[PDB]
């Protein structure tokens, strides 16, 4: 993924046009309500400093400036010689709590040769994290959990609103659950655009899992200086909680009337599923001992997603088990394919819960239940020919083949299986009509304006030419059963 | 799974014969350690109680009897109504702690009809933990991530040896990490046969992921009464931490010297994946605000051995990328498949680290490397045609298939692919004669003796027939270039 320049070394303004590289990886500032450090990985010698650092560590900076960790941490120094070495990934953190002429939170992390170091205050319900880790593996579907996990982490954090955001393959996410203070506007069941999520935000998100922005009317403080000293080229502060949070998301915050936010990452296979977005309606800052709390529940979330969603595959699969028996039995025993196959005593149609049937075989097809017109029937599979793979699957068909949007209303969901497509199987689901609740604008009113957008309220859009989506164990069934009659012959 | 009748109930005595069915989830007594109360689910009334209760709640047995958990624990008893509803699985948990004129931890859960009720005693390195998290997360392979997991947790609880126990599709694990103190004997590297750890004890292990031995010479102390009032039957003590041992299990510990024991499942993907045994010489009693830690550390690594797995094997996948893109563009273009495949500039043979390649096509075969003789690769394909599927895989061919260990020199390891198996494709490894460390005793040696035995010094047994075992992506691989090659012809 490209980056721009930052600011501070030509770079052009930020705008909807081109926010998708942005560099926040590198702002040259952090959050005032704390300090960094940056020293050097084999010396310990101190580089970089935010210009706040005298308030948090009571010396001058032309002091620490130039100083040894060794002499300024002694106490620490070679913990953190053990505990990152030379070579290891810049995720990797080690924390730690410092008694200050009050007391502080050390958090250190390696990027390269650099050593960067965070001190914000820390200050010194021991079993609602264990009730939480029982409650969330004992839900029974993925709703209950994501509705568990809002319920816990706004119990623990007093956020004014706390919700389960889960991507979609077009990045587009949905609030799935929500925890809110009583009176707040309820974004559950809104979808959101991927601009609000750009690309790179969610590339880092994958690696570096929690982030925050304590108070979105505070001005940055920068580095000094703000290039390395090492390498002339600005500081990778991807790792670090007090990194500068981008003026886009800050004022998209702002017209969003939010406080203070913060969002840990639910990753599942190497992609990032979802975020635990958090809300508060006015500054606040939660002690870092609290977030580990949330990073737990974070890994937690990421194994529990895995596992309930393979059970409510597993669920529906067991649903359609005994159906499929059937059906295979009665293709083993087939003379002629369109006359065991369209048997009611099979119930094809009910089997993927469609509307209509197409059969293809011995160069002749026969329908069932409603369908198109003949010839549109002919350009249908004409069409299913040019599609290469053995399954196609489709909610809207206007989508992937204009000129079949006319044929929505009989046939506007498709799920086609071949055993080359000389011999297949269609199957057609109706047009619903459908009411998609938007959280302000859809994807098309995104890029109208310039910068981020003011309203927030529910916007329905009237999707048409739409049918009910196939759920996951629909085709997972499909492919079973098309490599079952593709072996019947 | 079938289950003798408890010793309470007329039930056999448990011997080495019939061992793998003992009810231990009903023992009808608990450790001493900790007191154990059961109460009605609706009603609340205390039904059954250890019979050292009274030493625990200083009260006397005839007065706990019969009385309400509203009388008893005013400040919980509606938090065991929320938290716990009828209906809900027996491994959620509930855990608080009570003011007792010292501090009591009581950790609740739900057995039907059933509330189970633990009362231990507890006391009142913070980020030991995080920095752990972020340590396992950072580990380069399985190895490292074992050695990181086995040395936190020896650290984190002063057990004299942390072991990570690897189980095998036959159910024999190996000790794959340990950190032991100086001097101890090492149970790294060897195999042990899968009686150590009988078939519902896995399964049981499977729910239930922590369970302990505080004292291994410590008499089990019974409940009153030993039967459930509401069914007449025995108590599940299936989720109870101070469920009585097995004393099979509790005498061979003894016979191996272990004052204490301890085991945290690791549980991927519903499959008993390894244990976190842990050994203490001496009586030992773990803090539960500890024990939760190594909870923790248990989903941690149920993820993390997931992660590392699936990453370790698709390392090996792109090692063999450019190879596999190599050989299936030389087959796309193939007139003759013999001599297309058997080109030394494919090298189809280091593709798979084999020493012999045996290539069906057209009625006949050839072979290259180190291969049987001709009328043993007659044997050997003629064979082949009567094992249904696709693919083929052993690192014993003897164990599949007499009369072919005597082929074993050139052709000890097996990995065929069918194209039926007319068109086929044979990889040959030969024999590797190995020395398994077995920790006392082979799966032979196992049930010679009625009870458990005394032996646990190392055991070389020596493994002839062998061949050095397919690694998982040399079987990946191999699907994938088989559906190749299948669809280039
Ligand atoms: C043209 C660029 C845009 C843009 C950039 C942008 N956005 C982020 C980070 C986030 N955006 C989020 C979106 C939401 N927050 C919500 O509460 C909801 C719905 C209730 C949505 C859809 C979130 C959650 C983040 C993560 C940070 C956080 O949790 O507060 C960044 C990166 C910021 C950073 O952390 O460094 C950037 C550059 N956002 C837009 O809307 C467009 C205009
Ligand atoms: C014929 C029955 C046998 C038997 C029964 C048995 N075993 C268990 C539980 C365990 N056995 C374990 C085995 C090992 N511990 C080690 O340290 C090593 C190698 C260093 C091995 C192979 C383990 C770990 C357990 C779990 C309990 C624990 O962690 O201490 C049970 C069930 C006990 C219970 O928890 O209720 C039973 C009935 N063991 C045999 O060896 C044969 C004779």
């Amino acid at each position: 993924l490209p980056f721009f320049p930052p600011l501070y070394l030509g770079g052009p303004e930020i705008t909807t046009e081109n926010c998708e590289r942005e560099p926040i990886h590198i702002p040259g500032s952090i959050q005032p309500h704390g300090a960094l450090l940056t020293a050097d990985g084999h010396s310990g010698e101190v580089l970089q400093m935010s210009l706040n650092a005298a308030t948090f560590l009571g010396q001058e900076p032309t002091v620490l400036r130039g100083q040894t960790l060794a002499a300024l941490l002694p106490e620490q120094w070679p913990a953190l010689q053990a505990a990152l070495p030379p070579g290891c990934p810049d995720a990797l953190q080690y924390r730690a709590t410092l008694d200050w002429p009050g007391h502080l939170s050390l958090t250190v992390h390696r990027v390269g040769e650099l050593l960067i170091l965070e001190f914000e205050p820390t200050e010194a319900g021991p079993h609602a994290l264990r009730n939480a880790m029982f409650a969330l593996e004992s839900a029974p579907n993925l709703r209950a959990l994501a509705e568990v996990a809002t319920q816990t982490v706004r119990e623990l954090t007093g956020f004014d609103r706390v919700m389960l955001y889960k991507f979609a393959p077009d990045a587009t996410g949905e609030v799935i659950a929500e925890a809110r203070r009583e009176g707040l506007h309820a974004f559950l069941g809104h979808r959101f655009p991927a601009s609000d999520i750009p690309a790179q935000a969610r590339a880092l998100y994958t690696r570096h899992l929690l982030r925050l922005t304590a108070d979105t009317r505070a001005a940055a403080v920068p580095l000094d200086p703000v290039l390395n000293p090492q390498t002339n080229a600005p500081t990778p502060l991807g790792g670090a909680v007090l990194r500068a949070t981008s003026p886009m998301h800050m004022q998209y915050l702002r017209n969003m009337g939010v406080g203070s936010s913060l969002s840990v990452s639910v990753v599942v296979g190497g992609q990032l599923w979802g975020l635990i977005a958090c809300h508060h309606q006015t500054p606040y800052v939660l002690p870092p001992d609290l977030r580990t709390t949330l990073e737990y529940l974070g890994r937690l979330l990421s194994l529990q997603v895995q596992v309930k969603e393979a059970a409510d595959v597993a669920a529906f699969r067991q649903s359609l088990r005994e159906h499929h028996a059937r059906v295979a039995l009665a293709a083993a025993h087939s003379l002629s394919p369109h006359d065991t196959l369209s048997d009611p005593a099979l119930d094809l149609l009910g089997l993927m819960r469609a509307g209509g049937l197409i059969l293809r075989f011995e160069g002749r097809w026969q329908t069932l239940g409603e369908v198109p017109p003949a010839p549109a029937v002919d350009a249908l599979l004409a069409w299913l020919e040019t599609q290469p793979g053995a399954l196609v699957q489709t909610d809207a068909l206007g989508q992937l083949w204009p000129a079949g949007a006319d044929l929505a209303p009989s046939a506007a969901g498709l799920l086609a299986i071949s055993v080359g497509w000389s011999e297949c199987l269609v199957w057609l689901r109706p047009e619903l009509r459908l009411e998609v609740a938007w959280g302000g604008a859809t994807p098309d009113q995104a890029k109208d304006d310039l910068g981020p957008r003011h309203s927030f309220d529910t916007y329905l859009e009237e999707k048409r030419g739409y049918a009910e989506p196939w759920h996951p164990g629909e085709i997972e069934e499909a492919q079973d059963l098309r490599d079952t009659l593709t072996g019947a012959l």
